[PDB]
């Protein structure tokens, strides 16, 4: 740790006569999934903060309808639309309906 | 919610300054290596023939010392120090050290 | 390819005096996502085939209701439930309603 | 569906023998390495000091030949052939070869 060395190899003697040593690297706690799964609820009248991030992102719009602004281009989305945002694309959703927009969001590091 | 139904817990929603709400699904956790590969050293003494390998992980061999005869999908070829090999998934490989010196290999394996 | 050798290294001379050679590995076409995203529609009366696979899997049940059998244990799921299936758990869904069960499925290699 | 709305195409559903229907979302594709890491050789001639590195990728150094003085987050230490080092993300590292021989390193880097 202080100088970052890995422990010395413990070699296994294999039946063939070969020797095999596996490097013992640090462990860490991770999610079973290589992505983050979330739900976004946008009430009526809400505009989300303009998002931009290196993680890639998918939106599965489940309910409601809104004006997506994607890199300056406005378009309407609704329940049943599915969207993919490449790294760093600027996205923002304005819900101009009475009922909430419900979104399943998935994001992951490229 | 439990392992018997596989059901994930109810979401806890956070309020964002915009008025939107964000809930993150709480998935199960796991202890894994800091590395998405396995790093290994293989030493093949003089006269040894490794076991014929046939596995799903991709594999890189950085041959460091010595020399021997790689058999790769039935094709015989010589490999020596400074060679670097890449074995696509499920390719049969087997090394016979016909020298007197050990062949030393840094091996990297990972799931496609 | 015939003997699997990588091409010889092309070393770059760095301003420090060090040399850096990067190994040129084979390329391949992949999805931008490290998982597969799908939709499963189970009509009324349908029972899905008993699934089992090494990939991990999440179901986001969007609509309808059914009897999940998970490793021999029966339970009811509905729209709004979200499920995680570890590698090799046996899952199967019977839709005993009039209307279809709609599921967003995500699977990925552990 | 296009890049201007980011919208994915409508699903094409397949009938399964059970009566269920399966549609797979068609996501965009990309050319990547067969390996989830970058594999490199670093050669530090006698007297050379590498640039101080400070980056997000994790890094493994398999020192093969020679010897020098690693500086790791301001701590000076000697590294020699046969040493294997692991640099967690954003750890400052810099190698000074105070010998006459080159230090040769197999370096592996990857995104946490
Ligand atoms: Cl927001
Ligand atoms: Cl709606
Ligand atoms: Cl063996
Ligand atoms: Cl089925
Ligand atoms: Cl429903
Ligand atoms: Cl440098
Ligand atoms: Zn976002
Ligand atoms: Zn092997
Ligand atoms: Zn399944
Ligand atoms: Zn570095």
């Amino acid at each position: 740790s202080v100088n970052g060395r890995l422990p010395e190899l413990d070699f296994e003697n294999r039946p063939s006569g070969a020797k095999l040593g596996i490097f013992d690297l640090p462990k860490l706690e991770v999610s079973v999934a290589p992505f983050t799964l979330a739900h976004i609820r946008v009430p009526g009248g809400v505009t989300t903060a303009e998002d931009h991030h290196e993680v890639r992102e998918i939106w599965l719009v489940q309910s409601g309808s809104g004006i997506l602004t994607l890199d300056g281009v406005r378009s309407r989305v609704r329940a049943g639309d599915t969207l993919y945002y490449e790294s760093y694309r600027r996205h923002q959703l304005h819900n101009d309906g009475d009922s909430p927009v419900e979104i399943v969001s998935i994001w992951w590091r490229p």
